[PDB]
């Protein structure tokens, strides 16, 4: 007997961890597990493959954004069977339990594994060279940019490159996502997309919308960010902040595990990063704090030949002991509200810090459009981040720019 799963590099050796975590399982059914990992970049095109092809894996690994559209598809067993035997909706933060289906929807198509959200990594040797107070820059966006404008003047070089730090590192590439964007957008007082009477809209083009992705974008053209940095994507970003080369990152929970593995094993524990790592959360924009707050599920494909095992699976991955494994493999927190309270999160005070900002978390709407809706923001956004790389990014600009992905995103919606 067989299962196949298809998961994404959610740990530094994604399929060995993933083995270790299913082998009691294995030897408590007498089963193989089979899995693969799918990058990020591709995993979108080869499950809407899957599905619309009847050919893949008895389970997905799911990124919470994509459950609804997915489950629009028609292709995923109800799993609430599997949600009801690990305790229900009071098993689960609201937030993660309207991640299991999509929305208005009546059975639950998917179920939590591990959830995730952002802030801000920062070098602690940087800021303090700078004469920077990580409690003043990261409460506010006036404090934020007061932090940049000193890390910018800062004398400090790294002690491994011999260079000066960027004040902030953050991709200008067509972002695949609006995770960096969101937090701004939503401390402006901004959506992506506003329900009226019942149906969804864009709000990108909301003169609070605007607000926020003008701020986010302007600290780039203000000189925070350097021009290379515009030219690179998340991966590459993220390496240049292990390399030393930046002084603060947004990024999820995972990188302080890999902070404390080997280069070898894929972490960057060797590097003064690593050594002189701190973690704050998004700055309270003028109408309020928020981060973004997603995550991954597991769905069971309903042309599975094995769905009773598969569903074994299900609630071995989704309940207290592979929660809480999987967690410390992967750097995530785990889905299953009951596993935050275990010790061994609370004890690293910079998870201590993503813990807390998870009473700000926001997650997109569950919606059988959001793949299009974020493939479209993100194509426009582009064009935004290319005008910053010119010095040519305008209020009036940016306003053309997110008034096109409104159309084109309201164009998508008004297709369900
Ligand atoms: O949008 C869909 C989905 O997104 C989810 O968020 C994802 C991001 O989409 C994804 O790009 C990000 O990927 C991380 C990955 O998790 C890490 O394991 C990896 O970390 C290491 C890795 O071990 C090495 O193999 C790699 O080469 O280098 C890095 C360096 O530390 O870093 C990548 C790149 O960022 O993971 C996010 C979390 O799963 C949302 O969570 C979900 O809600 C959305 O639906
Ligand atoms: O940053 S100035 O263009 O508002
Ligand atoms: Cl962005
Ligand atoms: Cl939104």
């Amino acid at each position: 007997k067989t299962l196949e799963v298809w998961i994404m590099p959610n740990s530094p050796q994604p399929a060995e961890d993933f083995k270790a975590l299913v082998a009691p399982f294995e030897k408590a059914h007498g089963v193989e597990v089979k899995v693969t990992v799918l990058d990020w970049g591709v995993a979108w095109t080869k499950i809407t493959t899957a599905a619309t092809s009847g050919v893949g894996p008895d389970l997905t690994q799911l990124g919470t954004t994509w459950v609804g559209a997915i489950s629009a598809m028609g292709v995923l067993e109800p799993v609430d069977d599997v949600l009801e035997a690990l305790g229900g909706e009071k098993a689960y933060l609201p937030a993660v339990w309207r991640t299991t289906r999509l929305e208005g929807a009546r059975q639950a198509t998917a179920v939590p594994w591990f959830s995730e959200l952002r802030a801000f990594y920062y070098r602690t040797d940087a800021l303090k060279a700078a004469g920077v107070n990580p409690a003043e820059m990261f409460a506010s966006w006036q404090g934020f940019e007061a932090g940049l404008a000193r890390l910018k003047a800062s004398s400090f070089r790294d002690p491994e490159t011999k260079a000066p730090l960027a004040p902030l590192c953050t991709p200008g590439r067509t972002p695949r996502t609006l995770h960096n964007a969101a937090p701004w957008i939503w401390g402006a007082g901004g959506e992506i997309v506003r329900q009226a009477g019942g149906r969804w809209q864009s709000a990108l083009n909301s003169p609070e919308s605007l607000e926020g992705l003008y701020f986010f974008l302007s600290l780039a053209q203000k000189g925070y960010v350097p021009a290379e940095s515009l030219e690179k994507n998340t991966a590459q970003i993220e390496a240049d902040f292990q390399a030393g080369k930046c002084a603060v990152f947004a990024s999820g929970p995972w990188m302080i595990q890999r902070a404390q593995v080997p280069e070898a094993k894929g972490g960057f524990a060797e590097r003064t990063a690593a050594k002189n790592l701190g973690v704050a959360p998004y700055p309270a924009g003028p109408k309020g704090r928020y981060t973004f707050f997603g995550g991954s599920n597991l769905a069971l494909f309903n042309f599975s030949k094995n769905k009773p095992l598969a569903k074994e699976l299900l609630k071995y991955l989704g309940g207290p002991e592979a929660q809480v494994r999987y967690a410390q493999m992967t750097g995530m927190l785990p889905a299953l509200r009951s596993a935050w309270s275990d010790p061994s999160f609370q004890q690293n005070p910079l998870l201590r810090t993503f813990i807390q900002a998870a009473q700000f978390g926001r997650t997109y709407p569950s919606l059988a459009g959001w793949g299009g809706v974020e493939n479209l923001a993100v194509q426009h956004l582009g064009m935004a981040w290319d005008l910053v790389a010119q010095g040519r990014l305008t209020r009036e600009a940016l306003k053309d720019l997110m008034d096109k992905a409104s159309a084109a995103i309201n164009q998508a919606l008004r297709h369900h």
